């Protein structure tokens, strides 16, 4: 598969990009940040981590009514990147009506922005793992203070420890699906522990998907789950600028 603009069609973003004027007219926090570039437009510099901090926390309060708390010390996630995602996963577990759907995000990181965008958007339910302790209390307290501690269960996950392990203090019998971005030997060898807990795991999940950040890791893993010998294979590409992102889902299911 392939989306026009290199981003989904269901994506916000993709027809209505930021307007940082308007943001800066509402937000004096975001304001501070934005600068009046070479040409008499409000532009940011997306170089500094502190502009990009406002722009993340901003865009998640104005177009999605989330107030989160990230330090800079930890990945800022980029919102009409992260959202692509999000819309290919209801794409892919088939979200229309009223039914609940459960969900697990590995590394969820400081800002939980799957689960904050899922549960918020679709209200699915979710099993946000982190093995990092900063992003645990980071995600822990941005779930606390929206209100979604009935939707989002965040969880402090051992250093080593994967999808099977997470699955440890849950009585769930299937999950929709689980949606992951790796960290930064490397990312093939991760992506390639979450397939082996797939052959475990079988069809107690739906849809196993991963967020690729090198290119070069795509073809071996969908040789990976080939060898594997796994029915349902899909792949797509993201983009926002000059950031890319290949995304890999694979099921059990015939």
């Amino acid at each position: 598969m392939a989306l026009s603009k290199s981003m989904h069609a269901r994506n916000r973003y993709k027809d209505k990009p930021p307007d940082f004027a308007y943001l800066a007219s509402k937000y004096p926090d975001f304001k501070q940040h934005v600068q009046i570039n070479l040409n008499g437009r409000v532009s940011l510099n997306f170089k500094d981590p502190e502009a990009v901090r406002a722009l993340t926390c901003t865009l998640l309060r104005e177009d999605f009514g989330l107030s989160i708390d990230i330090p800079l010390e930890r990945l800022i996630p980029t919102v009409p990147l992260r959202l692509n995602y999000i819309h290919w996963v209801e794409d892919l577990i088939g979200h229309q009506k009223s039914t609940l759907r459960r969900g697990i995000d590995i590394g969820t990181g400081a800002s939980c922005i799957y689960p904050l965008l899922g549960a918020t958007l679709n209200g699915w339910y979710f099993l946000a793992t982190e093995v990092d302790d900063m992003c645990f209390n980071y995600a822990k307290k941005n779930v606390e203070q929206n209100n979604l501690s009935d939707l989002i269960k965040v969880v402090k996950v051992p250093q080593k420890t994967l999808l099977m392990d997470a699955l440890k203090e849950e009585s769930e019998i299937i999950y929709d699906f689980c949606m992951c971005n790796p960290p930064f030997g490397g990312e093939l060898e991760f992506v390639k522990r979450i397939i082996h807990d797939s052959l475990q795991l079988k069809k107690r999940l739906r849809w196993y998907s991963c967020m690729l950040g090198k290119k070069c890791s795509l073809a071996p893993l969908k040789e990976e789950l080939r060898i594997q010998g796994v029915p349902k294979v899909t792949y797509t590409e993201f983009c926002q600028g000059r950031t890319m992102r290949w995304a890999l889902a694979w099921s059990f299911y015939d």
